[PDB]
């Protein structure tokens, strides 16, 4: 076949999105309220439950790093001690913005210090007709003014969850994918807020004079306004009049703002791919059985797809480079990074261990139970429980 | 093959997604600089259209794309390319149909109805105040008068506890919200679009009465599993025959005419069902058959894998020897 | 019936506003006058909190949505179509009491098997 | 999910920004040690932990049980490291 | 460490609470009369504000406070104080986000 591309990728030289569009996403993020909380929930589902680093057959990597042995997983944990939080930041940013982007930072000697995400709204990629990023272009405020620079696609690294196609390197923001729905939610919120002020509360209409009677003017109404004043009226106030004065009622002109709010929240959540429950909106029947379990399946599928999408790119463009550039270990090794299921139940696992432990090794039990495996090979690899091995050892 | 495709889950999701969205998924075979295999790289399907012979088989691929604000166009032979279809028109077809084009009117109707409700809620979902000025069969009222009334009654400066004082010849009426069953319109829209796309209505964040219990529930989930299994098996055969086999042929020291097997996981698999089945009938499954169903590696010793009784049971007995 | 429901929802599912101008047994109002009225009361430029001010001889009526049971029409269409195809009612996204349990439920599965 | 993310976000900061600097500048001990600062979860139920200990204790060490049960580990290393209950060890010893 | 922080629950609750109310929580290091460590002590969070450079890093802490009906003002280096941030604009963010300021309009609307 061939060692280079032969089909084109429908873009070069931009238009796509600008620093202004990036700053729109940022302005959504810091605006707070329900819209921000929904995307923060979207982040907390995908990335809030944390992660673990693994390497396949890691006992084969065992090497003296500085006169004492380590595995590659131990070395990677020294490179990424607090990885859950780096995953939460990058993953969150990659849900807000089309991409996440960062530097690698070094000690004064040149050995690795940390991985460091950059501020995503400040940075935009520039790319070729082949389909690849060639440079990173940055615009930033300072002293209330502005400054601009460009950096190569060489010492920076970047990640893209929401690709336009499998071959893409820029992606699309789920915010910009649903811009109209987001604005419509906020507009309908503003509508309900003002409509409650105007129509949610009864109001008092004092009418003065008789039908076809004597005229009433402003200096007359000013005196009447002073008598029936809502500023100084109280719960037990009573009124005494001639027949030619009426205290009429503007009733609260009832409307189902609740159902409108639910409709808005349903439209926004389904558009953002989120469960309706994250908008705190209820429904009958749908809370139980296969009707429920299907939505939980759809939710878990989306999460697993995102998690695996992130992990592969983080391994391939962050972890492997960090090994390549700073490590005594092989950088082409079978590195792994799992991100946890946010809707896993320990009870389900504990039931499974009782039901089918007779067919799972103690290491397979420990792994499912989220614990380290035993310190002895047959104790880990066997299917008889370690308690069963101990009670027999005490008596045989 | 695991060295050839380390991240196959993501490629299967992308290609399967493309083959549901578009009529086909389509791609190149890509190599390292040394010439050994790299990946089966897909190409952006909206940019590519097929050209075919008198027997209907695709012999070339035609591409049209934007660059630098302008355009470029090209044609390539199908000889070093590959393509996959989920939704064929017939058993003789090779190009297929997109469900987006098949149900185009339903999709447009859904979008129109959402826009219609969105507008109708603004116009009819909120009450609106109508101040009427003057007396019936009385003196006239002109714009410069209404401007002065509007200045007092301005909703921009009104509050929840505001009170109004008038002579008898001003009425502060309201257009009450002319309520309509938009909820049922939403349910109908979702019913229409989900069933057009073959999904159960429950997937669209909309309910159904009575249908939430017994085998009257299970039938929809069964129909969904049927569609999924059919689609998955349809994809696997094509990926094996038109991607995996050519890759083994050109880059592997093995024979490509051996039977490669590719399976895709089921979203409606139940771990509790598997666990109960293992408890109830494990006495009739090999340890490898248990492992394959339980999502595990088989035992590392041949007779331990091949045997029917539990490995733990064989171990707890052997401890007595 | 699908085409009928589609148009009937547009025509009768949504309320529609009717501005009436002039007084009963009063002066007439012409198209060039109504063009000026329309320009004010335009739903294109109206919002949820818009308020209206008039003399006594302008009215804003609404055609209320004339509720009809299109859901039940859909249920009958679906009952007809499913039975015509020989399918059970549940295949059409419709269900009922009495049929939803026990031997009444078993019979549909028996017929389908 | 929000609580667990916040708690880990805090623990990491308090260890790195306060504890390790204090050890570095004022302690005879090494500051680069693995401080496991943890914050308790008010939405966890001890009833779930009690069920779990019954259900899968045969596959957990006594130290792991002690961690989950929110108590100190046994004072003898093999008793802490082993998987079967210390009460089973005690009843067997009285039997012997 | 247990001798250094006997009552750590209270300090964790205070710092955590403050870092949810305000953009950050912040404190001093203190010594005994002899000069060995005494405690790490949290400061009045509304009274201190950071000042920062082009690489986004805090370089000084600025304090303004009431006494005797008047005001006192002082500035300190970003060195002997220590600070913690729960909510952030980016991984680089040293200044942080207050959920009170993030939802200021919703809070006022509720009270109204």
């Amino acid at each position: 076949a061939s060692s280079t591309p032969q089909t084109n990728v429908d873009s070069m030289g931009g238009g796509d999105l600008t620093f202004e569009d990036l700053r729109d996403i940022k302005d959504v993020r810091d605006s707070g309220g329900q819209v921000a909380q929904l995307m923060d929930y979207k982040a907390l589902l995908n990335f809030g439950e944390g992660c673990e680093i693994h390497v396949e057959g890691d006992d084969e990597t065992k090497q003296l790093v500085d006169g004492e042995p380590m595995t590659l997983s131990e070395w990677l944990e020294d490179a990424f001690p607090h990885l859950d939080l780096l995953v939460l930041d990058l993953g969150g940013d990659a849900l807000w913005y089309p991409y996440a982007v960062g530097e690698i930072q070094e000690t004064i000697t040149g050995e690795f210090k940390e991985a460091l995400p950059a501020e995503p709204w400040t940075l935009m990629p520039e790319s070729d007709a082949q389909g690849k990023v060639q440079a990173w272009h940055q615009r930033t405020k300072t002293h209330g003014g502005y400054q601009t620079q460009t950096l190569p696609a060489d010492d920076l690294w970047h990640i893209v969850i929401n690709k336009a196609s499998a071959r893409d390197e820029v992606g699309i923001s789920e915010v910009l994918r649903n811009k109209d729905e987001i604005q419509a939610f906020k507009q309908n919120e503003a509508a309900i807020n003002q409509a409650i002020e105007l129509h949610g509360f009864p109001q008092r209409h004092v009418k003065v004079g008789k039908e076809d009677g004597a005229p009433v003017r402003d200096n007359d109404l000013r005196r009447v306004r002073t008598i029936f004043d809502p500023r100084t009226t109280d719960a037990n106030t009573a009124y005494f009049t001639g027949q030619d004065v009426d205290v009429e009622t503007l009733e609260a002109h009832n409307f189902d703002y609740s159902a409108i709010h639910e409709m808005d929240m349903r439209n926004l959540t389904t558009a953002l791919g989120l469960p309706l429950e994250a908008g705190n909106v209820g429904a009958d029947g749908l809370g139980s059985g296969k009707p429920a379990e299907l939505r939980f399946a759809l939710l878990k599928l989306a999460i697993k797809a995102n998690q695996r999408s992130f992990s592969v790119q983080f391994v391939e463009r962050v972890m492997r480079p960090v090994v390549r550039d700073y490590s005594p270990f092989d950088h082409e090794a079978d590195i792994r990074l799992e991100i946890n299921d946010p809707l896993e139940d320990i009870g389900e696992v504990a039931d499974l261990i009782q039901q089918v432990g007779d067919y799972m090794t103690n290491e397979q039990v420990a792994e499912k139970l989220d614990l380290p495996a035993p310190e002895d090979d047959e104790v880990a690899d066997s299917y008889r429980s370690p308690a069963d091995m101990e009670k027999d050892e005490a008596g045989v």
